[PDB]
């Protein structure tokens, strides 16, 4: 009854996160030209992204994840002739899944930028107008820097159960 | 006449603020283990929020408040593991009414931090869809800091004919 | 051919910027004290925004530039007693047209302030919601600050085919 009450409680979350109630995370990691790891985190309801501008301190290459309650479909990123120039593409096939013991913790978008980076990117919950209003307004918004991708693994992704890819191409993340 | 006509047109602008064309305004006050008091203002059509993150300089409780338009019921905040954690608290019950002559010039809830704290928070207008998408973009932030309570209430509070709670659990304001 | 099959294909984006799936774009030019100007950029779909502080580094006055996208009857404009405050003027009657070439390349707002200012400006576009709140998370915002008119004019405005008009009241832009 210690493990039945344990696991049939378990699954009383995964059916809520994703449930609309559940939140939707987002990542975006920018690597830097001397390996720190800078890391814009945003948490929502309904639908949330990010909108940062990634200049020198020089950044490389960019890692974008979701948390598994984003429909891939729904992901957008914007990049920056204004005259010709596309509002978005829609990115989501080109999302890797990140499992942990066959279970989907995350999806990782993952590119390299050419030798200042102006980046957006959202994405919407798998499933009133009001409410969502509101849930632009409670979006929580972390940004914080670390000096190597281990110390960021070591502090920020394995003590908060945030899924992730490091540069071996080593899943983290938990399993629900 | 002089008095006729100067209340016979007071009272044309308390059935208007409350009336979707009014502002809704909200006052995020963080005071500060040095006694300052730093204050966040936003002002919008509709409904209104905020969003920042308060460390140190060391933050130690929180004051909120907003003005009488705000439908208490809507009020919500969400103050910052992942997997379990809910986007936001209906906080609203824990507003107390700030009164000035017997009128409702604000609300406020006011809490401590245990000895950073990220924070949200959003309410609702007591009572197409692009006029409010408009209103985001059109909300005016004020960010302002204050070397003490005091300093903020005669220069900030009183100034502005903004409704406050003080230390002393004295009400500014003005009825109207 | 090379001028049928150029310019068949010339207008296969007038028609096309101008179709909700255009971007809309905004900038603000706050002309300062010391000649400089610093430029808030702002492009998106369906609708776009800035809402921005100005202060000391002292600004004298504004222009705010709409790409020809917009719905001048619109736009609206959000300048910083609270009890008493519009939360907006329909300022489109002020805009006065960008022309090359008898083409509207833009629309230019321009006025002067009294001897720190606070600003917001929306404009929607000429002519389902999840489309709009997630085209909010995709706006792209640039922020620069150029020495003087000439050098923003040299540096960033004719390279960027971009709608101006500069001190002199010549108007720059492409025709289209």
């Amino acid at each position: 009854f210690r493990g039945y009450i344990l696991s049939v409680q378990a699954e009383e979350q995964y059916n809520y996160n994703n449930s609309l109630n559940g939140e939707v995370s987002v990542w975006v990691y920018a690597y830097y030209s001397d390996g720190s790891v800078l890391v814009i985190n945003k948490n929502s309801q309904y639908k949330v992204g990010i909108s940062e501008t990634f200049k020198a301190l020089k950044p490389r290459a960019i890692q974008i994840i979701f948390s598994p309650s984003v429909n891939v479909r729904t992901i957008k990123m914007a990049k920056g002739y204004l005259q010709r120039s596309h509002p978005w593409e829609a990115t989501g096939i080109k999302y890797r899944k990140i499992k942990r013991d066959g279970e989907i913790v995350g999806y990782s978008h993952y590119f390299e930028l050419p030798h200042s980076i102006s980046l957006a990117v959202s994405g919407v919950h798998k499933n009133n107008v009001m409410d969502v209003f509101q849930s632009c307004d409670l979006a929580l918004r972390f940004c914080n820097r670390y000096w190597a991708e281990l110390e960021l693994v070591n502090h920020y992704i394995s003590p908060n159960a945030y899924p992730y890819l490091d540069i071996n191409n080593h899943s983290y993340g938990v399993a629900l």
